[PDB]
């Protein structure tokens, strides 16, 4: 059933904009680089993070904290506080901690004062991980703010990245050189001044840099299907949030949900044979299997932070779950009527 | 046979089971001066025989150069720039390695034993080589070379040549600079097979890395027993090293260098190398015009004696190798 598969993935592809979001981008980088707060601020990397939403773009500004305290809050092992005039970030402290509000309340400031100057009108939606605007009413763009640090990563990072059997314990060990970034989130009445741990670099560089050979999709012979795999995936769950768009059952999943159960099956399947392209329909199968068990389950562990629960109950219901997994089960029971 | 290899290989280990952070203290006096202040290690022994003999790279970065290739030798240059700690090494718009070296040669003895690759401390002993580091782009010479795109991947191939590129003070003219990627070397070797986990379990154990040390310790060892005659005197470990990533070119899959296959992927580096002597033909991996054994660099006549001896020696089964 590989056929209706590959016709949407040819239908998705025709999305094939950026430019009125790199001058607003570029534009605000040159304004905030301006200011002594945000003075080392920059891209991380536009990046599509829903697939079927050509007019939403994503960015990522870093800016980095050189040695910096991260107190892990009450053993959510992906939640800190941050800790250090020879901070620019002193007009943001709430005693010892760096205070997110604050923080999150400057930049937001700073853009909206900026996005004015434009020529192009741009409007900045009402109010975390940040800012969105939008662009001569079409173009919506995210703008996250990343703290940098180039230090070792946490202790809760350990036992991630389990990527030994498949991009090789030596890869593993390059990429943990780099540098993490931490992103202003609440926590679960929610801690407001904790900060998200984020490895969103490494993720692009996982799926962009995908097999066990170094010349996985670099040939005919050696053509996989990991990233269309992960492009259904992504592309299942929009038109189902779409669907149920007021139902408010599939509001808190997103694609960072789909796209962390499909590492964990990469770390299950680690060889290129495994992800043969005339085996799409087998291998997305499996892959919506194994989603659904993360559901039922109840258990999806974050790639990076293994104790951290994505799918708990203290962070999704259980009955959006149910709801998740009898629509995706009709789905898949009746070749995926929604791809339509 | 195939099993004295393989104890050549073990009493190679035994020869490095059992070094100095004295260069740590002269980069510390060295960073001190105004000329110097971008100092600092590159990453090793060239004589895999006597470990006794190590070999640094000490990087120094220059920014605003614009290279200017000498007489097409398409790995010598010119240093030219574009405030400058260098501005007392000028020739006129050119940088002189001559007086480069002469003060890197002052320093090394005003803050030690030294011996005027431009200086040899001796504890043990280290070759200290100056190197300027440029993190623009390649030069043109660069690029046909790094013919790893069946092996090791395009992608690879494209984030290595975004690293820096270095230039040695290398006569061809006296202020010449030739190219150098001997980090780039470091990262080929050390990362080496086209699957990611080459190496890293019982399954996927390649026998890359025995063949190039067999063939630098047969270079080495017959260098030594005919070091009387002058006919070994101008080839290198390095010759041996390039003309292994050739054979790695021309085999890219791990399937061809099985470790039970050790006789039969040593034979076929052997075959290559001596290939290239009687071809007089062995191009720098990275500079594909620049011809390592063009009959300018080496006497014909020297490479058809290591013809002939590298021919006796397969022939006997390797007793340069007892
Ligand atoms: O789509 C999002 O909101 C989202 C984006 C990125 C990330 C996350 C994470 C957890 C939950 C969500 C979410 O709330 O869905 C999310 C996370 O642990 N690491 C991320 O990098
Ligand atoms: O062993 C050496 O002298 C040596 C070391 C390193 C290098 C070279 C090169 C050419 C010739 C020699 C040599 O003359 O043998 C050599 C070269 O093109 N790139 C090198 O990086
Ligand atoms: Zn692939
Ligand atoms: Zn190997």
């Amino acid at each position: 059933g590989a056929s209706k598969l590959r016709a949407v993935l040819e239908k998705l592809k025709l999305s094939r904009a950026a430019g009125m979001v790199k001058g607003v981008v570029d534009h605000l980088l040159l304004r905030l680089k301006c200011d002594s707060a945000f003075r080392g601020v920059g891209l991380l990397n536009y990046e599509h993070v829903k697939i079927s939403a050509p007019n939403e773009f994503d960015v990522m500004f870093k800016l980095e904290v050189p040695r910096i305290q991260l107190e892990e809050y009450s053993n959510t092992r992906a939640y800190y506080f941050v800790k250090f005039k020879e901070n620019p970030l002193s007009q943001f402290l709430e005693g010892e901690i760096l205070s997110a509000s604050k923080m999150l309340s400057k930049f937001r400031k700073i853009i909206k004062e900026e996005i004015n100057d434009i020529d192009t009108d741009v409007i900045m939606k009402r109010k975390g991980s940040a800012v969105t605007l939008l662009i001569s009413e079409k173009i919506s763009v995210d703008i996250t703010l990343a703290l940098e640090s180039k230090s070792s990563w946490p202790a809760s990072t350990q036992e991630g990245l389990r990527i030994q059997n498949w991009l090789s314990a030596k890869v593993r060990k390059q990429l943990r050189l780099k540098p993490f970034y931490l992103v202003p989130k609440h926590a679960k009445g929610f801690q407001e001044e904790t900060w998200r741990l984020s490895f969103s670099h490494i993720e692009k560089e996982i799926l962009n840099n995908h097999g066990k050979s170094k010349t996985c999709c670099e040939n005919k012979e050696e053509k996989c299907c990991r990233k269309d795999c992960l492009k259904l995936m992504k592309y299942l769950l929009e038109q189902l949030k779409e669907r149920f768009k007021d139902k408010k059952h599939l509001d808190k999943f997103s694609s960072y949900h789909v796209k962390t159960a499909f590492f964990h099956v990469c770390t299950q399947n680690p060889q290129d044979s495994q992800w043969d392209r005339k085996d799409l329909g087998l291998c997305f199968d499996n892959c919506v299997t194994y989603f659904l068990q993360c559901l039922r389950t109840e258990k999806l562990e974050n790639y990076f932070i293994p104790e951290f629960n994505l799918f708990s109950s203290n962070l999704i219901d259980k009955r959006s779950k149910e709801f998740l997994t009898k629509q995706i089960e009709y789905e898949r029971n009746n070749e995926f009527p929604v791809f339509d």
